């Protein structure tokens, strides 16, 4: 029993965190094999013009108490790739993957190439992440683990005026309509991840909470009209299929659980909580619920 | 900006997790130097758990009865002893990944990270608090016994908790790393129940100071309160009594935001009376009590 916001064990990623300094800017880098990846803003900016004026020795890379020597550099989208003389002996098995909004991942927040914390978060439908970062956190990374393979999906670049965060995949492509430049940028209107709230409702039933269940069902279309009224993401047939295992485990059909969600949106919780929360939680995917309620190890 | 329930990076602890098997029972162990620490109930059967005599069960065991696995390598047990509710297995290899560490016993209200493991393999990390009734609201399944709680301040790992059991309400009970249980709990399958839980007042105040630091002041009011009047109101909502030590501990946060501790207490009294009225504080509709004054300073201020 219990249901917590759980992050993946961070050890495989801790062994890759380095400090990258160029002039007056210091941020974090990801050292995998003989390459260090970091945000290109470490160097209205013209990044080809700023980079062409740099030599290899202008980049100071620190791995613990050891300086790494930069032997080459190149830019891929908004990520700077620093070729170093030493391959990281702690390099885990890894992939670079681009995630979709609604997907979750662990973030290892770092300052000066030193990991300070780990938390679980979700890519919001508006492509921002509600993270917890301070100045010097740039270059901190987001990941998932599957078996022994680390899939790197996020690199932190900036904070928006509302306190939320924006970054890229590990190939330097931003998530969302953002640019790596000090200019007026704002997060779009956010929406709730419907498939994730339903998954968390199934997790509450598995942990013995059934007060919100009702005898009713709904059509997908009628549910989608109601959910669009409450700034919830549209629920597709793919979402309904993905919730199949949880529906079969609890005996509550997805559209039956949707009718419970409609009643919660129209009437509230009435002084009650679900898994110790007075709000409907949307940062656990159907897979996170299955993994936590089964004990999958890495 | 932002405020998340943050756990410590778990790598230093992952390198210590091993699998311990005795007969049909398999659980997790903590391998530090040449010793593996694990719950002593690894020597029990299900027909033993009601009234186990651990000294009698242990005296019948030899070193080779304990199978210890570190990854894909079997460790050789060369000695064994019991310290309170922890079994200490001396092994023939010192852990090369042993970090700098301390064993610390924490007080209720203190927080820590838990690395949940199954079969000596880490599956997840989360942040938790020792509740006033000495239980933890964790996320544990069968086979997670031996999972540990820790804090990593500087490069030193302070081990404060080892998981032993789940109580009937779904909450968890365990020991410090010297085998002394937190609370009035025993490692027996006897009828045990957690005492009535209460809210950690000093932690809610710390989280209210964290909200002010992040730019949220809607909940503040023009009132102050005496410590006694605050405790007479707080006890009625099942909040822990706030002591002069708690008021002293909140000093730095009070000085940083300019809000006196007893003025923040008056705001807490009003929140308890009014509720939030559709508003949130740091993305939450409930008053959060699992961040200590120290966690707030660490996260909001670096
Ligand atoms: C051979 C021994 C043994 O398997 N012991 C573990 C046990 C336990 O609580 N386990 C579990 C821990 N954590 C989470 C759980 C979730 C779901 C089921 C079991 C969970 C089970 C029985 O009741 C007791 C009673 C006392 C003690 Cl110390 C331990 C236990
Ligand atoms: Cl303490």
């Amino acid at each position: 029993s219990g249901f917590r916001k759980m992050a993946f064990p961070s050890g495989k990623v801790e062994g890759c965190m380095v400090q990258v300094t160029c002039g007056t800017t210091t941020l974090n880098g990801l050292w995998l094999d003989d390459v260090v990846y970091c945000p290109r803003h470490v160097i209205n900016p013209n990044y080809e013009d700023l980079l062409i004026r740099k030599s290899n020795h202008n980049f100071l890379v620190q791995a613990g108490n050891v300086q790494l020597r930069v032997i080459g550099h190149s830019m891929q989208n908004c990520v700077l790739k620093l070729k170093v003389d030493t391959a990281n002996p702690k390099t885990p098995k890894y992939k670079f993957v681009r995630i979709q909004p609604g997907q979750t991942f662990s973030v290892l927040a770092c300052y000066n190439g030193s990991p300070s914390g780990v938390y679980q978060c979700a890519m919001r439908p508006n492509f921002t992440i509600k993270g917890s970062f301070l100045n010097g956190s740039c270059g901190s990374v987001g990941f998932n683990i599957d078996y022994d393979c680390v899939s790197f999906c996020y690199m932190h670049h900036m904070e928006l005026p509302t306190g939320v965060h924006a970054g890229t995949d590990l190939e330097g492509n931003f998530y969302g309509p953002f640019v790596d430049r000090q200019t007026a940028q704002a997060a779009g209107t956010d929406t709730t991840i419907t498939v994730n709230v339903l998954a968390w409702l199934y997790a509450a039933v598995i942990n013995g909470d059934r007060w919100f269940l009702n005898r009713f069902t709904t059509t997908l279309n009628d549910f989608n009209l109601v959910a669009m009224k409450y700034n919830y993401e549209p629920l597709t047939q793919d979402h309904v299929d993905i919730l199949g295992p949880l529906s079969a485990q609890t005996g509550i059909a997805v559209l039956d659980m949707c009718a419970s969600l409609k009643e919660l949106l129209q009437n509230g919780m009435n002084g009650r909580t679900i898994l110790g929360s007075a709000l409907l939680e949307d940062e656990f995917t159907p897979f996170d619920v299955v993994r936590q309620c089964s004990g999958v190890t890495f």
